[PDB]
């Protein structure tokens, strides 16, 4: 028997792997596609979204001479219509296209790189990360009418006059620059262009072609062909005016524009959370067929595609408040345009409660293969904003009309109420493919900070800058930690740099000054370059003050943790805290106390650098820092290493009053010769760049040399220090040290360890006591181990220090060795009065300036992310006649 | 308990049903499409799927220099290449378009809209019958360089170049033209172009947005443009030719082109009888992406486009034995491809076995966005003949390629094994978008006579003529019944028409003259007008023959059921078999024999031509005619038309060897003068035509008018007749007639009737027995209701009669009345010894060729439809240069 209720189970657990199995098909097959963000160039300098509701809403019209620029015969009759201001106008080396291949180049196929590019941004995306997905590319393009002939075109420009006009690189360019793998294609379907493409993405997401895709169109006006041919037979309005369903209507107005849309999977944007600014939910594609004509609408057929929609969306007539009507103010089109909506979407109305119309033609013209999508942003805008927005041109409604479904000619308003509310929106083109999609609204949703921007050049940067003040300022429900996070994790990292640190008033004080090409306190700036091989510095003596991390302690939770590991390291073998010690900014006077706290500091610094994505390829000490670089390198357990710091110090003790030590600003041989004179007294402690060296000995033979130095011009600091290590003195401990530093255990680390003991880079199971003892007696020798990592192709020297002291050295080491003007950088941590997280950003900010990748993600936990502006695209004009 | 047993049991039954829906739902959408049709443009003369196999499997280069009338300026080096023989020849008459539209209409249309209308004939529709379905239309069109620009256009055709060159229009004019309103549209791809469209067609198909599609791809090269650019960039091969995979390679050779398929769903073709040419499994679209370069092709991508068509399919690599390679003849790009095949088939395979690759570039050259529409087309033609044809110019195998796989270098063969064979057929785009789809053989399947035929001139149909004896003699597997069952049933009805009756050799016979300009026994030729109204005339002696119905009763149920019927009507009325009379083909001397003979063989054959759909609208009889009229046209039942006829014949024999009658070849006038001297002994019977009429009365003075005419040379004919009615000796019967023709009970009539008796169209009730007598004793007046039906508008008359006796009347009284050549037909129905069907179907066909609806149907029961020849297209050259 109960074999034969677990064959129950498995049986039932088969058939529901199977039913929830149909459901996902049949869900998927129908399922609502998101669009997720978008961009455009239309009439009226328009060029986003939030522009094109301005001037819409605002009741623009956009209709006017067309320019002049264009090299367009003249006409006694002047050309109306609706231009775009910048055809003409591209970043090619934004998208790596050369200057002669950009002249080439069909405006259309530039504009639609510009949009593609700015819409992924506003979806959430950094579209480089994009490269080599499976994302669909579906272009609308009517006419292209752009090039010269091959036949006469300048020889210059041979290469690129095909390929640059060709309607399906409008579609395959933007899969090649932005890397992108699903299927790419240019639809012509004249008007309804736009949604014919539209309706072609839909379907390919549904079938799992693609996980995204761009749906769009585009027409710009390259040549007058379109006027000669309308002026031709009828069609134009005189007025260049398009007054859709009015007395007045004269004929469309011709007009240019394009745009985009990012479209996903309704569920795949819910998982991934990306906005949804509207649901695409249904659309249909069908002819005319047997008309009157081949330009010929029919009502008929615009009905039957309605109602094919309505279908597909799985909504019904009278749910659909408003409609986006083709409208171009034509004699023979807006009466069987409004005759098909009244038998449709008016058959299921109260009188009490009509369909509303409206039309963008009014405002912007007859975009062409744009309209449509034209007409989808429209509905989308409407969608978030609450409004329908006036219908220009309104004379009185049409007595070739007969009126359930009104026009929209006071802007009206509408609101969320209990249903979703949906919109329909119709093109139809003249070749007599019809096409109406079907639109809803989204569903349902829900200290300091480092803010990164960059640009591929540095005008771009500081533009960046500037639009990001701008966004932030007039917006300031906008999260400031959510928009670090945005700009850290969803936007490309170009070449020139900047990170602006703070709280939200020294935020946009910062940027402003990034705008203005000045820099305020905490911000970093730079030029990346490929970093591979990143060198972690551990200093000495000179790298400690009063204060060191008291705010670092209280404000990262990854250095107090490190912090308090070393408290319970360092108990044991030594006697006060290290927490009261830092935390009460106490004095550092004492060899016993000063050495072990640079040492957790030092540590715990790294540990920090660690956590934000920077790891050490090799590490370098200095003296007591070996201790620190032999830790980090794993060469030393924590407890070891400790003991090991707290041991050397205590001993060091013995050597108090009896020396002192200074550094000098010469070489070893001018150094050498000099002291030489008083054989033994003074000795060369460490040779930090090859114009600065430390001096250890006997003070008093230590002043003669301090002071005959000065009056010489000598750099010659005394080190605030009552011992002399790295000296004949030290002989006096190898006894103590030997005894008991014996029982330490290292072993060969992970990292290599360039010693300065030594002088090689080394396998550090080395590092026995025998080893330290030479390294409190024997030169230091770091001039010696940087060349060496120079040398080896290490180009990122990060001093993990409190303050930066072996900085300078380095570079000027790195002068003497590297190939001038290529390559390498030096970035210290902490400075001098300057601990806290702030500056450990400002820090991470330098190094992230300079190409070191960085993780910025820990100053972000939680964090949303936002919309941000878009970027500003450095534009020339590249305009080729006829 | 058997609780759970209870469930096991009903877990199952859900199990199963439920994964009956889930493998329904799933099967649906990606259901095997079937290829149901196609034809094709290509170099070489190729106009059609067997010529383009019989030039591809005979190994033919159609490389050649450039035609010198497109206007193109001559250069110094030729311009060698897959040129169409003639681009520019268009029917713009069979599409309605004006020539000064076809003028400025791009070839890539008008060859478009010919081959679309051609592969629908091949798929066995009249194209005709599809206005108002929904069929999609998909069309690749890449580049389009036909016109001048508007700004220098003849404004003799400025009105037509948008519309002309769009294109939208490819795809949409197709559309226009034949009606068809599925979704059209016009896909930009470059070189995939032709499989995309095939791509979206087929999904289009699969998500139930039509039932049947046009996939297809054009390219026309207008102008040299292409020669232009490549001649800049490298790339062309200098001899014209692509040798695919060869170490010979140059380059690739441009070429032009144009092919569609029509394609369906599998099911649904089988459901409807449809030949499956062959069947699309599976395709994938995608694009290379971030490839070394826009053009350049990516190895990566044509392996994942490979693999996804693959899945589709449903198909294993290793199932797959041939692939139409892109195979351009490139050195950069075809070892790409062969790594690409290598890594994805040739990576499933032992050597032994090898993959097998081809490129019909090799043939015809590179066919640009129709490429890859030729590739399938030789994939689907290689399956049917079971051949792999030759790849022409391999030299050697190229040895920049890496060579399981192997190019076919020799015509190998194909065989049907226990595998259904399949094909994989890729083509690759210059903007990097990529296609391969999957296709597989096709499944398992399995007297006299009228051919009927037009065109929509004299030359077309003659020609249509041509091409069907040519077909006939050729392929004598067609079954003549199905051939002619196709002609009539899925062919359209064009202005000119023929028809040809025969067994097979003399079909042929008659075929080839109706193509010669000659003419045949049964063989009809006529100009089709609609025909508002087919009057039916009855006529009385003179109309009989002793044969009579013989043939006509063996041969035609409708028929001889007909006059089954009669005889059981007449069976009480009178004592002979009116089988055993018309069957032993026995004497028709008497009166009381005759006249009903006559009314039931003339009451038959009316059935007949309504079982032709050929209905009456009105009615004419003559005489005894009368009788016949008034049933047919349904004012007597048959019982009472039998009863009618029997006893006036039978009382006429009273007047036996009293009198006589005999047609005279003169008008009213001229017979009332001349006979005006017997007074009385001579009566006007009968006025039928203005030259033709009827003198009945004592022989004697019969015989001296018949004498004095022969002397004089009029046509005097003695009718072979005992009697004289129409005449004073008529009272002697006026008693007996009226005394036993009592009980006749006439009613209303559907049908008009054009009373002889009184001169007028008259209430059928009023044919009592006081109207019967009338009809017996008084003047005929024929002619006086014959022009009472042209006069009232009805343009067909039908002599329904076994020897056509009035007809030559109705034809110079049509003259006189009718507007002189608008339009009238006079026809006949069988004449004296030609009873027998195969005679009645050639009456039929001199109706059919004058414009009479008929019903062609019942001749062939069982006939299954065959394939035939396609309309001879009458072509003219448009062409515009620049
Ligand atoms: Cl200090």
């Amino acid at each position: 028997e109960e074999k034969l209720r677990r064959y129950l189970k498995r049986t039932v657990t088969e058939l529901d792997s199977v039913t929830a199995r149909l459901r996902e098909v049949e869900h998927r097959a129908g399922e609502p596609i998101a669009i997720v963000g978008m961009a455009c160039r239309f009439p009226g300098d328009v060029d986003s979204p939030e522009s094109f509701w301005e001037f819409v809403s605002g009741g623009g019209d956009a209709i006017a001479e067309a320019p002049a620029d264009r090299g367009w015969e003249p006409d006694p009759d002047a050309r109306l219509g609706g231009m775009l201001a910048a055809a003409g106008d591209f970043d090619a080396g934004f998208f790596g296209i050369s200057p002669r291949e950009a002249l080439a180049m069909d405006p259309q196929q530039r504009i639609m790189l510009e949009i593609s590019w700015e819409a992924l941004e506003r979806a959430g995306h950094d579209p480089v990360s994009l490269r080599g997905s499976a994302t669909g590319v579906f272009t609308g393009v009517g006419t292209v009418d752009y090039g010269p002939r091959p036949d006469e075109a300048p020889d210059e420009v041979l290469g690129y006059v095909g390929t640059g006009t060709a309607s399906s690189v409008a579609s395959g360019r933007v899969a090649y620059c932005l890397g992108l793998e699903g299927p790419a294609m240019t639809v012509d379907t004249a008007c309804s262009s736009g949604l014919t493409a539209l309706h072609l993405a839909m379907e390919s997401l549904r079938r799992d072609e693609c996980g995204l895709a761009l749906a769009g169109g585009v027409t710009v006006m390259s040549s007058p062909g379109a006027f000669t041919e309308f002026r031709s037979q009828g069609g134009l309005a005189a007025d260049g005016r398009c007054k859709p369903f009015s007395k007045a209507a004269d004929g469309f107005g011709l007009a240019e524009g394009a745009g985009v849309l990012v479209l996903q999977r309704l569920s795949a944007a819910r998982r991934e959370g990306r906005p949804v600014l509207a649901v695409l939910r249904g659309s249909a594609v069908n002819q005319d067929g047997a008309s009157n004509g081949l330009t010929a609408p029919s009502g008929p057929a615009q009905q039957r595609v309605i109602r094919r929609a309505l279908e597909n969306a799985g909504v019904r007539a009278g749910d659909v408040d408003y409609v986006e009507a083709h409208g171009t103010g034509t004699r023979l089109g807006d009466p069987i345009e409004v005759h098909a909506l009244l038998s449709t979407y008016g058959a299921e109305r109260d009188p009490d409660d009509p369909l509303w119309i409206g039309s963008v033609k009014s405002n912007i013209g007859h975009t062409q293969a744009a309209a449509g999508v034209a007409g989808v942003m429209k509905a989308v805008l409407a969608l978030r904003h609450g409004e329908m927005p006036r219908t220009l041109h309104f004379d009185e409604p049409s007595p070739q009309i007969e009126w359930a479904v009104s026009v929209v000619s006071q802007a009206r308003s509408w609101p969320a109420g209990e249903r979703p509310r949906r919109a329909g929106v119709s093109s139809f083109g003249i070749s007599g493919t019809n096409a109406h999609v079907i639109v809803e609204e989204a569903p349902e949703a829900d200290g300091p900070v480092p803010l990164v921007l960059s640009g591929r050049d540095e005008q771009a940067m500081r533009a960046q800058a500037g639009r990001l003040a701008d966004h932030l300022a007039r917006e300031p429900r906008n999260s400031l930690r959510d928009t670090g996070f945005t700009l850290a994790t969803r936007r490309s990292a170009w070449e020139h740099r900047a990170v602006v640190v703070g709280d939200r008033d020294e935020a946009l004080a910062g940027l402003r000054a990034v705008a203005d090409g000045r820099i305020a306190d905490r911000t970093a700036t730079g030029q990346a370059r490929t970093r591979r091989g990143v060198a972690m510095v551990f200093p000495g003596q000179g790298a400690q003050w009063q204060g060191m991390a008291r705010d670092l302690l209280r404000e990262s939770q990854v250095f107090a943790d490190s912090i308090r590991d070393c408290e319970r390291a360092l108990a044991p073998h030594v006697d006060w805290s290290l927490t009261d010690l830092l935390s009460g900014a106490r004095p550092l006077d004492r060899v016993d106390v000063v050495q072990p706290a640079l040492f957790a500091v030092m540590v715990s610094l790294a540990a920090l650098w660690r956590s934000h994505g920077v790891e050490p390829a090799a590490v370098v000490g200095h003296s007591q820092g070996e201790i620190a670089a032999a830790h980090v390198a794993g060469a030393l357990t924590l407890e070891d290493a400790a003991k090991l710091v707290a041991v050397r110090s205590r001993v060091l003790r013995r050597l108090g009053g009896q020396g002192g030590m200074a550094s000098f600003g010469l070489g070893t041989e001018q150094a050498a010769e000099r002291i030489g004179r008083f054989a033994g007294a003074l000795s060369i402690a460490s040779v930090n760049g090859p114009r600065s060296v430390v001096v250890a000995g006997e003070s008093g033979p230590l002043d003669e040399l301090i002071a005959e130095c000065e009056a010489e011009a000598h750099k010659a600091r005394r080190i605030p220090v009552d011992y002399a290590s790295h000296s004949p003195q030290v002989e006096s401990l190898r006894e103590e040290l030997l005894t008991e530093l014996a029982g330490i255990s290292p072993v060969s680390a992970d990292v290599a360890l360039y010693s300065t003991t030594t002088g090689q880079p080394i396998d550090t199971a080395t590092m026995d006591t025998a080893y330290w003892y030479a390294n409190l007696r024997e030169q230091v020798r770091f001039q010696d181990a940087t060349r060496q990592l120079a040398e080896a192709g290490f180009d990122a020297f990060v001093e993990v220090s409190p303050h930066p002291v072996l900085t300078v050295g380095i570079e000027a080491t790195l002068d003497s060795a590297l190939p001038a003007d290529a390559g390498a950088c030096v970035v210290g941590t902490l400075r001098r009065d300057r601990g806290g997280l702030a500056d450990f950003h400002t820090a991470l900010g330098e190094a992230y300036a300079q190409g070191v990748e960085v993780d910025w993600s820990p100053a972000f936990a939680d964090a949303r992310p936002v919309e941000l502006p878009v970027y500003p695209f450095q534009r020339q004009r590249y305009w080729l006649p006829i």
